[PDB]
This record gives C-alpha cells, sequence and structure tokens, in this order.
C-alpha cells in the first residue's frame, strides 16, 4: 500500500528479504550449485557463489568471449553488427549447471505449480542468477510470468552490445542489482585481472571469516580498483562527448580497458537506510565511481569496511526496506 | 603554408617557441613580476610565477572569490544569476601588478607602435597572463587587435560561470593552454588545498633545481590529484547525465568539490611529438585525467617524471612545432 519500492519494482519486500537471507545460505552448501526455496506464491532459486580465480576469468586480462549465439539467440547483433560479449568463466559455469543439473525441469515445475520465479545471488552468484534469468526469459512459453532476477554485490557480466539487448527486448526492468557503496565486487570487472585476484576472492569469501587467523587482504586493492572505475567511466563520457575510439587509445597509450558494463535497475544503498534506484546504464556507470569515494585516508580501514558492506545486504535490506527512504533518478 | 598549427591558431610557430622561452625567463627574475620582449611585430608580457602557497589559496580548501565586477564587466552574469567565480590569490595578485606597475601603459604604448600583444605564462605565471588578457579585451579600443595568451602547464583559473562567459563574448579562441600528460599543475586545483601544497610547490619550483641536496617531493602526491581530477569529471559527467546537485551531495556524502574548470583552446601534448587540440571545456576536463593515467608503478618515478613535464614545454614545443603531427578533436 501507498509508495513503496516493492510497488515501483513490482517485487514484494518479504520477497526481497527472503532473496536475501536465501543467497547467504546457498554459499558453500556442500558442492551444490543452487537451492530452491518454495514460499507460497514463489520459488527463489539461489546460486552459490565460487571464489576459484579461474571461474572469473578463463585468461587475462577481462575474460571475456562471445555471447553464445544459439543459447541467447535474442541477444544476438542485426546481421554482421559487432556481437554481444560475456564473461567466459560465467557463462561456461551456468551452462554446465543446465548440461548437469535439471535445471530447467525444476523451473517448469514450479511454473506449472503456479509460483513466482526468482533467480537470486550474491557474489559471484549473481551472476549464475543473471544468465539463468535470461535463459529462461529465451525459452518461455506466452502465458508464463517473466521471471525476475535480484543480485546482491554482484559482478559485471555483460559488455554494452549485452546490456544494449537486454534493453532492447525490454528485458531490463526484470533485473534488480542491489550495490553497496563501498563493496568493491560489483566494481572489480571494471578492471584487468589482478595478478592477486585469487587472493583478493580468499579475503572476500565468507568461509574466511571463521579462520583463527585473519586473512590479510592485498595491498592497496580498493584503490586499485576505484582507478579501473573511474578510467572506464571517463572512458564513456568521452565516447558520449564525440570521442573516437582511436583517438581514445593514443591518448591513453593504447592500454586495454575492460569492456564490461551494468545493465538492469540498479539499487544503490548509500547509508543510514538510504537507497536510490535508477536504471539508465550510463548513469549507473559514473555512479559505481562516484558514491564510492573515500575520505580520511582509510588505507588501513577500508578494506575492512569493503569486506563488511559486501557481507550486510541481509542486515541492510532488513532496515532500509522496513522503513523506506527511497530516491528515483529516472522515474 | 599548408596545414599547420599555427594557421589554426593564428600564432606562428615562431611565436609560440618565443613565448615558451620567454615564460621561462620570467621566473625569479629579481622580484619583477613580468617582462616585456620585443621582436618584428610582437610584443610578449611574460608574467613570473610564484610558489608561495598564499598566493594560489587565500583560504583552503579551494580559495575561491567572486570575479571583481567593475574590472571585468563582460564576465558578469545576466541580472540576480549565479555570478563568475576567481580563484582569489590570482585575482588580487594580478590587480597589484596593474595598481603598482605600469602595465597599461605599455600595452597601450606597444599597441600603438603596431605590435600584436601576446600575454604569456609558465605555472603560476599563466595564471597572471590568463587575467591580463581578459582585462585588456574588458579595455580594448574598437581597431585594437585582439591580445592572445599563450599558457603552459598553467593551474585553472576560473569556474564553470567564469568560463561560460568568455566563451559567451567570443573570447575563448584567444587562448592557448598547453599542457603535458603527467603535469599536475594544470590539474592540481581540481582538489582542495593539500596540507602540504607549499611542498609541492617547493618540489616544482626551478630554482629547487639548483640546490645541492635534492628536495624530496611529498608522498603519494600525483595520484591524490588525480583522485580528485576523476571525482571532478565524473561529477560533470553526472550533470549532463541529468543528476541533480543535491542527490550527487548525498552520494558523495557531502564532500566538497573544486569549483575550477578549464576554458579555452587546450593543446595536449601526448608523446612522441603529438599534439591533440580542442575546444570543448567538457571534453578538456575529461581528457586532463584520461590522458594522466599511469601504467606499471609509477611508485617512486612519476614524481620525477612530472616534475620534468612541467619543465619541458620548451623543448617539446621545439620538436612538436617544427615537425607536426597534430590531431583536432572538434574542427
Amino acid at each position: 500500500m501507498g509508495e513503496t519500492l516493492g510497488n515501483r519494482i513490482r517485487l514484494s519486500e518479504e520477497i526481497v528479504n527472503r532473496a536475501a537471507s536465501q543467497a547467504m545460505r546457498a554459499h558453500n552448501s556442500a558442492g551444490r550449485p543452487f537451492l530452491l526455496d518454495k514460499t507460497r506464491g514463489f520459488a527463489i532459486f539461489a546460486f552459490a557463489g565460487s571464489w576459484l580465480s579461474d571461474d572469473w576469468f578463463t585468461h587475462p586480462p577481462f575474460g571475456e568471449t562471445k555471447m553464445d549465439a544459439s543459447t541467447f539467440p535474442s541477444l544476438r547483433s542485426v546481421g554482421n553488427d559487432e556481437v554481444a560479449v560475456v564473461n567466459a568463466s560465467f557463462l561456461r559455469r551456468f551452462k554446465a549447471i543446465l548440461d548437469q543439473l535439471p535445471l530447467e525441469r525444476e523451473v517448469q515445475k514450479v511454473i506449472a505449480d503456479r509460483r513466482q520465479v526468482v533467480f537470486t545471488g550474491h557474489s559471484w552468484g549473481g551472476a549464475m542468477a543473471i544468465l539463468a534469468t535470461l535463459y529462461f526469459l529465451e525459452k518461455a512459453g506466452p502465458n508464463q510470468n517473466p521471471p525476475r532476477c535480484i543480485t546482491f554485490g554482484s559482478p559485471l557480466v555483460g559488455d554494452r552490445i549485452f546490456g544494449h539487448a537486454v534493453r532492447r527486448e525490454k528485458w531490463s526492468d526484470h533485473f534488480i542489482h542491489f550495490v553497496m557503496r563501498f563493496d568493491v565486487i560489483p566494481r572489480i570487472m571494471l578492471g584487468p585481472a589482478s595478478t592477486e585476484h585469487q587472493q583478493i576472492l580468499n579475503f572476500f569469501n565468507p568461509r574466511s571469516q571463521f579462520y583463527r587467523e585473519p586473512l590479510d587482504p592485498p595491498l592497496g586493492f580498493y584503490l586499485n580498483v576505484m582507478r579501473s572505475a573511474s578510467s572506464v567511466a571517463i572512458h564513456d563520457a568521452c565516447i558520449l562527448m564525440g570521442c573516437t575510439n582511436p583517438l581514445l587509445e593514443t591518448l591513453r597509450n593504447f592500454t586495454e580497458l575492460s569492456p564490461y558494463r551494468p545493465f538492469g535497475t540498479y539499487i544503490f544503498c548509500t547509508g543510514n537506510g538510504k537507497l536510490v534506484v535508477l536504471k539508465n546504464p550510463d548513469a549507473v556507470l559514473q555512479i559505481l565511481f562516484y558514491c564510492a569515494q573515500l575520505s580520511q585516508e582509510e588505507a588501513a580501514e577500508i578494506a575492512q569496511r569493503s569486506l563488511h558492506e559486501h557481507l550486510a545486504y541481509e542486515n541492510e535490506l532488513q532496515e532500509s526496506l522496513g522503513m523506506q527512504n527511497v530516491v528515483y533518478l529516472d522515474s
């Protein structure tokens, strides 16, 4: 009733909180890639994250490949246009879930059971949730309600063409991505694979919280991530102002920039229980850097702070959704 | 003859090189704020730089004030619009030159002598050259050829309204600002006054080159400058995408951002004798960060590199203007 976020995104606050809880429970669950949670009128498929570097980068610097035109036909480029680009490890792992597990049959079963389908994931798990949603959008029958995707601190998945295709097919609003202010994982794929990416993953792996000795984060990982985020944001700003790709390559001395870009509806948790909702992908890229800038020193502080925020989506949304202070930028 | 940069900016290569040489000679010249160099058909007024912090910031964080509406009437805002903003120390020091020295009479004398007037300056001296040019544009008689301004590694001087007023009066093309790729001084006013600004100035003061002991640069000064440059560039990108000022203040948690913005024609020296010319002020702000990004580590390297580039405008332009490889972004 009244003006709530749940009305704007057409997902109740109860199910978003449920999705956050299931997403954290899915991690490190006896090797299983997903769990299914059934509640009245809903089926939540929550995908476990992976903290193996090979599951993030098939090859450095960006681990990208062509989006599978057979599996996702609607995301194809018209004619000989540049093809949509996806993280190769993400796609490989999602395809393995489909091939090895009866995911599609279980999705058809809950739909036939009159349940709304929600794919959800935290961290790497959000990439599986994103690919699952696109796959079942591709194969849906005519009178099936569209699946929804909710991610928490998820990495980026696709490039600009990928995102443009999702928007073109009118699928972008089905995706809701929560991003904490200082969570680096939504930003980390804007930079090349760090030589210490595995050590970054170990630090952000929830199982590391139970270790007797605390794992140390690699020195300067946060600002190294934010330098790349600003590089990609300012690159796209130059493109939108008329600069050409060859010229920009000369200006930056021909270094490689990340191809990945945000898509879908983003919800930034900006602190003091405030939420900022926006859909424009160009604005999301700018704000991924803009809201994550640091004050004071935060040299020996941001590491623990970024980890806490990456792991605190449950508590943050319990508070921010129960007592709402939400602003919409393109609504 | 043919296609040259001198034809595009209507200033011969000979006089640009002359201006660079006079700008470096003006520094630390027996306390005098400027020198006058006369050659056939020209009068170059070169202004000495100041490496006293009080001459850069009257008050932290940005040392800004209202542009003097009496002295520069054409830069005034229509009615009760927001007024043009200038560096207070820069304006105070330029006014002192006019009041204490016969600058205006000497300018009238060379003009009556059928000499083209060029105001030039390196580093802080470029700010004096900029204000001198605007002042004499304001007071010019009807048949006097417009004065020209050439700066080398100059700090920013005015805000967006200031720059918009210069463009509105059709004066922007009279200004030529050379910027080396890794020279921090064109970027430094995009961030708040460092607590070690005086130590930054000591490091970039040319007289420091003769010291027996080498002055050490303050740790991390370069990346601290570039973090602010990216912050301001991405702020303006968000504005150009529809974000409002109150919203952006909440996103960055209400920190103060620098008001200063580039204006005039910029020429970036991008390496290998290449020059990149552009006039769009929004693109200049983006490129101030974009072309200055660092590879490898450059932890104990960029300090010496940035200093060398700030002090190498003479040699760079001798080579880049004699054998030209120039690209124009908005021409």
